[PDB]
């Protein structure tokens, strides 16, 4: 019978995407990068 | 000596009176359950 299309169902997929946007850390290593830092704060000698 | 009286002990049972209520689940097999279902909406397809 062409009734059967009352009982259709919908399929709802398990892989989610996510909108397109930036990963970050683009500008990794692009500047004088001091790793495994302690303190509040890091200072940075200059001499004139 | 009738002394002894001064220092019986009481007893606190440990298996507590639960004050009269229903169980629940008292219309379970009175109706059509379906277990472990998913989604927000279930839906029951129905054959003439």
């Amino acid at each position: 019978s062409l009734a059967l299309s009352q009982i259709e169902i919908q399929q709802f997929l398990s892989e989610a995407h996510a909108e397109f946007q930036s990963e970050g850390f683009l500008l990794q290593g692009a500047v004088r990068t001091k790793s495994g830092t302690k303190g509040s704060i890091v200072h940075f000698p200059v001499f004139g």
